């Protein structure tokens, strides 16, 4: 029960959270008499105004930083200063928001088919990722033009080539591409139109 200045048992942890998920710095603090806990985040003093949501507690040598729906913005450099009498003890670690992402996924893939002359063909993919991919199709490799009646369209995460009237020359190999900044997926389908 002597006069101690503060010192850091458990200093702060830098940390990565995804966004919208909740992130806690926490840290042990002894020293007699019971310091003075202050949060701090790129120079602004951090209370119920400057961050809202934000909860922060100090019980039995604890402190706590609890930030509910984390943003991009709550992102930087989050420090702690301690201090009595004695003297003045500062931790200091960051938080590191990444937005949520998801590589390119094939919910509907390409289905291999062989049709008749004259026919209508529909070869139709679902596709999801964030950000959201990039889709091209392409046919035996090249990248396919949305001609008339040979279209490509997209409502939400659908896309669909559209055949009016299939021929014997349209046979080949379709593939369509999608990539974004996460990651690439594929889906190849075999097509064959007999006359």
């Amino acid at each position: 029960m002597t006069t101690q200045a503060p010192t850091f048992t458990q200093p702060l942890q830098s940390v990565v959270v995804l966004e919208g998920s909740t992130a806690t710095f926490e840290a042990h603090i002894s020293g007699f008499p019971v310091p003075e806990v202050s949060w701090f985040r790129d120079g602004q003093v951090i209370s119920t105004s400057t961050l809202p949501g934000v909860q922060i507690s100090f019980s039995d040598g604890r402190a706590k930083l609890t930030i509910p729906a984390v943003t991009k913005a709550n992102s930087g450099r989050y420090s702690l200063k301690a201090t009595n009498g004695s003297g003045q003890a500062t931790s200091t670690a960051e938080l590191l928001v990444k937005a949520e992402t998801a590589p390119p996924n094939f919910v509907q893939r390409l289905q291999s088919m062989t049709v008749r002359q004259g026919s209508q063909v529909r070869l139709q993919v679902r596709v999801t990722g964030i950000p959201t991919p990039v889709v091209k199709f392409y046919r035996d490799g090249a990248e396919i033009q949305s001609s008339l009646d040979f279209q490509i369209s997209q409502e939400g995460d659908l896309y669909s080539l559209l055949i009016a009237e299939a021929y014997p020359e349209d046979s080949g190999t379709y593939s369509v591409n999608a990539t974004n900044s996460v990651g690439r997926a594929t889906s190849t389908a075999e097509l064959l139109v007999q006359g």
